[PDB]
């Protein structure tokens, strides 16, 4: 395939522009007065979206030579968005005003390999500073500001996530799910939901609902499929003998022990119910174990000491306080396994999580930690349209991200005013000749840049307002929303440490890199 | 297929052109001050380079006759990486030097044949006043210099380097591997690393991390997957006998095996663990052999001299002082093995070393001679993105191989100071006509052009730089870095002989035959 | 499909032209001053060639009435290598000179039939006075002469064809293969060569190379599989009796039988090694009996007078003094087969070789009959690329088919002097009338071309050169790589008669037959 070479400063140029669209593109997004961006869709409906990721990674070019800076900067946002899921935009435009800068600033003279470096030790500094100057979170109204900074505001959004965090833990499980309701709503999942549904209609016992619902019964947990009459009247014999209902976990029943207990069941009243196993492959098997640790039963069947149905015993069966059984799923609420083994088996189980990581194995993990120990908490978010709901669940899944964070790490103040106090650290370095000199002074101009497009999207001079923040003291910042200098740790305007570190290393380590280009080559396009 | 035919000087003329625009290309990334490329990909994110071979691969142009004198010297500088893996730049800017005077040179009474002919006697005199030159390796202090060269003048990369080479020996096994971490790391890897995991997990005996850890085991190496009781009991008994661990290394375990075998660990601790046999086919059988003099051990079911498991013996196992197990990799460190017999099997190893070469056989033998010997090293290059970490890597390898080079030969003068110095020895040849005397005056003037290259891209006149160091004593030159004239060997600014010569003698060869055409042909564009 | 029709003149014209171009683009590689041609490859790199056969097959033209002359002389050039393999540039030269006066001396009152007949009439006067001119060979000298003509001067070249044809005798077999080293190589191959390497690891026996060495070994040659512990018990029993060593070559070995033969082995030291049979079909068994009678053994198992295995006797087994088995290949050194019988062999072979030829038959043959009598040599050709490699080759190739043709012939002069020097013998003819008097005066105007090419290519006058030349007596010429006038025999510039005689006869009949068109008819190109 044939293709075409550019050298120099018409190459430059073209990647700057193409960067200086897709940036502005993105920015009118940023801050509590950005606006939303749609992203029109070949098949349905277009998104409405304020997230800078996602509209950066939505925008290729035409032209080619615009469209490597364009994916180098959207690919910027991506990494973003791949460590902290927030950040983007600062992020898009430190590396926008860094590159625009650097492509007018390359002369005959410069050598950008010592550029780069000063820029890195520069970085470096930078983030060092920010670590000394993170504090740790320690209350619940800080948490709630941060929510809902992060929502964009959204006191009911905050609350929600707040009571979230408190219900189930600073490291609980939250998910969002759509809506079918104007409003949000708290729903809190406790115990064991494992989406199987009884067996057989016949076993219901409530009217109201179609559900069943025991108490104080026994728990039979299979790891094979229950088949044979052998196998299964010892079971319901000493369940009988005892006057206790029966709920029969197995991988299946098979016709005979299905017919059998459905005919008892109608013909005597006889408590007893069977539902489907959950999980599939090794997983089904860890569930049944932690079953069996946690209603002080045992596993029947196993490859490993094989114990079998022939010969269940009384003390073989666990115990269990409530159960509730429906068509969507069935409850255990109160076990009665021993604390000491349920201890052993948490303990083993972060142990597990915490050798080896992946999305899948640590999603399992965190879902049995939170089953096991606290349960887990669903947001449901409400609205009258795909759309809506769709831009609602962003900003809630970006104000998750942002809570998480800000329980991993520490704070700094936010609005950029972290970035603005960070500049009198980078007077204390010393270049050692002038390529780091022109990279750490090109850092700390750029790094000012956040502030300023935050005055602009509120409509104001993003220059005088930041001149003033800088010539006051350090705990005064000025809150966009109302036009102001206030004091800003009492209006809770404060930022994650994490998030902004990554992004501006992210961003300056591959722009800077970028900025040493001389010559590109891209295909000539076909016909 | 029609085609259209050139004739002599219009031929010649584009086929200069091409070189000349591919070779442009090229030189940009050469030397201390040389800067980077970036090469579109269609499937992604585009690679950065400062890789001669690689541009010159990448670059193809629509022009016919361009095309040859474009695929020929990027030919020439894949020569160069097929050999060398490094010094391509310069290979190709002689290339480009040859090729254009020799087009503008040739006239109606030229004869190419002999003139080719001289330019190979002078080229042959060249390689021989080098090989006169050369200087042994004696330092790490040179060889760490030498790899700050390769490395771009990285000193952490050098270090690392020469750190690794002490480890391993100068002739270990290094490898490349992406990092997921800021900073790169040296990894040490002892003993036998053959990737294979525990196959039970009831084995596991540590908590923490999910270990099998073990003293002082008995080690059963079975070439044939284990499935009777029959065949398994003896060694169980034995081991229980001497109350001391047991490893079986086998191809498979079968299902009574495997059941047997856990159920008893359950039920008595006995301490046993099994795993998969590593490698496939005959390099399987190799690593069972190798093993069982490593431990002091036997195979069993070996096609000749078929040793049976009813009988085995406690001597035919072997003993390790510690066995470390996990979910990806198995460990024996201190096996009991004859060290008369583990010299015979190094010995025997490096002469089928010696024997037969291609680059699957050489690598796994290389690998078993580390294994056997002293282990590997393991550098993981670190970074923030994959374009990143690409760029770095390639510098790596080619440091690895700018090392490993100058432990097979020589030191000669970098920065071209050695070509400089060359020149002396070209006056003392006597041509017998006027085609090699254009010949060996054409080589004499195109030596000298990789110095004023690294000035040019150092921003400074190369004219003036070459001639203050010609004028100057030999143990003097210019340090483009700095921009200062200097004693070059303290400096550790040096060259191995071998990539510079290989790449002057391919150059000048491939090039110089090709100044011999007088008409080219290529087949007319289709529709 | 339409086609288009032209009469005449027109028609002429363009032949001329397309034979001219054609011939030009051909003459320009030709004689010790000629340059090289490249020729674009569609999948690679191009071929560099200086051959003008490839030229003119290389060539094809869009003009449809210029392709038609285009196509008629490639293939001139084409029957020239078919039966020569050399000479074919002053093939093509006659038949551009031919056809081009041919094309512009037809009128309306010559008869192009009898103009041809008197062609005839000359030409085959002309190879009789030059049959009459051959000298026999009789010194290494003058193949050594004969070999560095043709290989373009190259008397390393012309040493090692001069000491292959020593070694191997005149009419031994030499083969052409790619080097891997900078230096060309002479390679002499004694015995037999068969490529069968080893069945079994297990019957090394030496350690340096992993090679099996035995001496005085017997030989047991089946042309069946040998399966049946049965078939082979008898004959190690024997070889252990006399405590000697054993080959077996069989067409292959089953499993019990390689068992039991890498045991036994492995437990005794008993030595003892097997080999596939070598060639396919009957080529198979004719390796086979060709070795019996070498060895003086027996072939067991063939279809008539079968001979079973389980009743082997010492006699029916060959003996050798030596073999060398590694792992692409074995060797019998010394065989002990009967002189008489050995003779017997050869003499058949030639008869049948005698009697009925085909390339694949032929080649097998002639192999067959080195490997018996004299073996055979491979020059393997080294080179720094592939394109320079096939560019050697090809000139070595043309050398070998001078020197086998110089072998079968005489010689003449060369530099075209014979040609010159042929002048005489046409004016003893009588025309009867003037269509043949037309055709012997353009046959004597003709001839004398090459040698005007010759100096043309070395930038003279070859009007002046040939005048000279002819003024001068006949034991003088002109060497034009020196530029001077020699007595040609002590220089060595001589050619063989064969391809001269060839080449003329053909060109000659060929195009003066094509000067005899008056109506060109092609399709019209399609859309
Ligand atoms: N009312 C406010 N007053 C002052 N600063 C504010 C106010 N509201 C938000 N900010 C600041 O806006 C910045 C975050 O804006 P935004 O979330 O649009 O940028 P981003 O995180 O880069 O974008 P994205 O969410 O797509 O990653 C924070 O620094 C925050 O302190
Ligand atoms: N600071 C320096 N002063 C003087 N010479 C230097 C300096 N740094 C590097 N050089 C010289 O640069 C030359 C190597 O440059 P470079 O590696 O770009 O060329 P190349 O090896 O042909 O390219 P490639 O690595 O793609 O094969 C060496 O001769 C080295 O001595
Ligand atoms: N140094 C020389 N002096 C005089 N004549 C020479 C000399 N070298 C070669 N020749 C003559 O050149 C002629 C052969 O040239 P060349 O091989 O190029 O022609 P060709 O055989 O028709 O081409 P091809 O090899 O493609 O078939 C011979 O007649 C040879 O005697
Ligand atoms: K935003
Ligand atoms: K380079
Ligand atoms: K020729």
């Amino acid at each position: 395939y044939a293709k075409d070479v550019k050298f120099g400063a018409d190459a430059r140029a073209l990647m700057l522009q193409g960067v200086d669209l897709l940036a502005d593109a993105v920015a009118v997004t940023m801050g509590p007065k950005g606006r939303t961006v749609i992203i029109e869709q070949s098949w349905g409906s277009p998104k409405v979206t304020k997230d800078g990721v996602t509209v950066a990674k939505s925008i290729d070019l035409k032209d080619k030579y615009k469209n490597i800076g364009a994916k180098l900067v959207q690919d910027v946002a991506n990494n973003t968005n791949e460590e902290a899921g927030d950040g983007t935009t600062t992020a898009t435009v430190l590396a926008r005003s860094i590159a625009k800068e650097g492509f007018e600033k390359i002369s005959k003279g410069a050598n950008p390999v010592e550029i780069r470096r000063g820029v890195m030790l520069a970085v470096d500094a930078v983030i060092a500073e920010l670590k000394k100057q993170s504090k740790p979170v320690t209350t619940p109204e800080e948490i709630a500001q941060v929510a809902t900074i992060s929502a964009n505001g959204d006191k009911e959004i905050g609350n929600i996530i707040s009571d979230a965090m408190k219900k189930v833990g600073r490291k609980g499980v939250i998910t969002v799910k759509d809506g079918k309701t104007l409003n949000d709503e708290l729903e809190i999942i406790e115990g064991m939901k494992f989406d199987r549904g009884y067996i057989s209609p016949y076993f219901i016992n409530t009217s109201k609902g179609q559900k069943c619902e025991f108490q104080d019964a026994y728990v039979l947990l299979s790891e094979k499929k229950i088949s044979s009459i052998q196998s299964i009247v010892p079971a319901l014999e000493i369940a009988n003998a005892h006057r206790k209902p029966l709920v029969i976990i197995a991988e299946d029943v098979d016709g005979e022990a299905l017919s059998t207990l459905v005919l008892n069941r109608l013909k005597v009243g006889l408590q007893v119910v069977a539902v489907k196993a959950p999980g599939f492959g090794d997983n089904r098997k860890n569930q049944l174990k932690d079953m069996a640790i946690a209603t002080g039963g045992a596993v029947f069947g196993e490859e490993g000491l094989t114990l079998n149905l022939e010969d269940v015993q009384p003390h073989d069966l666990g115990k269990v306080g409530e159960v509730i059984v429906t068509k969507d799923d069935a409850m255990l609420l109160k076990g009665k396994g021993d604390k000491a083994q349920i201890e052993k088996r948490i303990q083993e189980i972060i142990e597990q999580l915490d050798v080896t990581t992946s999305e899948y194995e640590k999603e399992k993990l965190n879902e049995r930690l939170a089953k096991l120990s606290d349960g887990v908490a669903v947001l449901k978010v409400g609205g009258t349209s795909d759309v809506e709901v769709n831009e609602k669940k962003d900003r809630v899944t970006d104000a998750l991200n942002a809570t998480r964070a800000a329980v991993e790490e520490g704070i700094v103040l936010g609005g950029g005013c972290a970035l603005l106090r960070c500049i009198p650290a980078l007077d204390s370095l010393t270049p050692a000749n002038e390529d780091q000199k022109i990279g750490i002074e090109i850092i700390k101009r750029t790094l000012k840049i956040p502030a300023m497009t935050i005055a602009k999207n509120a409509g104001v001079e993003g220059s005088l307002i930041v001149e003033k923040i800088m010539q006051s003291s350090s705990e005064v910042g000025y809150d966009a929303m109302a036009g102001d200098f206030v004091n800003m740790v009492e209006k809770g305007i404060i930022d994650p440490t994490k998030v902004v570190r990554t992004a501006l290393l992210d961003a300056a380590g591959v722009a800077s890199l970028l900025t040493t280009a001389e010559v590109v080559v891209t295909e000539i396009p076909k016909e």
